[PDB]
């Protein structure tokens, strides 16, 4: 029921489905790269050039800074379990950390800026995507389990299917990717005509939403079928995001509104008033 959106203006604003503005949250001093709900819906993290992650409130209340970052953080995710916050960043890490903003783990590995970061649905594993053409997977102890290698260029965004078994990646090679724990490429999902800037499952598994450049979202099938492309935007879309109840998409983009469409691609609601660029969205679970 409720929708963030991360902005170049600075800010995350919070609305509902009807299309409303709740709150904006204020205080970062430089723009703002992605957004996520805490499992039970009620705080908000917000990622930023910069080079902090911070929790808020529903009223706007800043709860914590997160400070350890040396470059601009690009993306952030809560643990299923609510219990750990995971950052990417341009320093090339992703960080882990506790609730109360205390520095758990740094990964190192990845050998340019890493551009965002996802939870396996149980839990145990993290994903990085990374400039340098790979997504790595993780424990929570920081050792490298597995490099996911087959993108031509940098890769953007990267998702876990609901299931665990199936991880999707993002790239300025036009492609998605879906992949197996193991590493083994699965399928390759071509048909964008620019840079693919995020990707996401539906909550069934059934579904693959992509982000693109070329102004639009595309849904696919797990045979990497193209099945719909949504079109409306007028500039790059920066990302996209499913609903809980699966029935909504949301998108976000450099025309600085949010979209959000229906599963037969009609357009819903367009939200209006940042000031720049919105640069990602995320859905409260319920």
């Amino acid at each position: 029921q409720t929708i963030a959106s991360a902005s170049d203006d600075k800010t995350v604003k919070l609305w509902n489905r009807n299309g409303q503005l709740l709150q904006t949250l204020t205080g970062h001093s430089s723009s703002v790269t992605g957004v996520a709900f805490s499992p039970d819906g009620q705080t908000i993290a917000s990622a930023s050039d910069d080079k902090t992650v911070k929790l808020w409130n529903r009223n706007g209340q800043l709860l914590q800074t997160l400070t350890g970052h040396s470059s601009s953080v690009t993306g952030v995710a809560f643990s299923p379990d609510g219990q750990t916050i995971a950052s990417a960043s341009d320093d090339k890490t992703v960080k882990l950390w506790n609730r109360n903003g205390q520095l758990l783990q740094t990964l190192t590995g990845h050998s340019s800026s890493v551009t965002g970061v996802a939870f396996s649905p149980d839990g145990q594993t993290i994903a990085s995507a990374s400039d340098d053409k790979t997504v790595k997977l993780w424990n929570r102890n920081g050792q490298l389990l597995q490099t996911l290698t087959g993108h031509s260029s940098s890769v953007t965004g990267v998702a876990f299917s609901p299931d665990g078994q199936t991880i999707a990646s993002a790239s300025d090679d036009k492609t998605v990717k879906l992949w197996n724990r193991n590493g083994q490429l699965l399928q390759t999902l071509t048909g964008h005509s620019s840079s693919v800037t995020g990707v996401a499952f539906s909550p069934d598994g059934q579904t693959i939403a992509s982000a693109s450049d070329d102004k639009t979202v595309k849904l696919w099938n797990r045979n990497g079928q193209l099945l719909q492309t949504l079109t409306g935007h007028s500039s790059s879309v920066t990302g996209v995001a499913f609903s809980p109840d699966g029935q909504t998409i949301a998108s976000a983009s450099d025309d600085k509104t949010v979209k959000l469409w229906n599963r037969n691609g009609q357009l819903l609601q367009t939200l209006t008033g940042h000031s720049s660029s919105v640069t990602g969205v995320a859905f409260s679970p319920d």
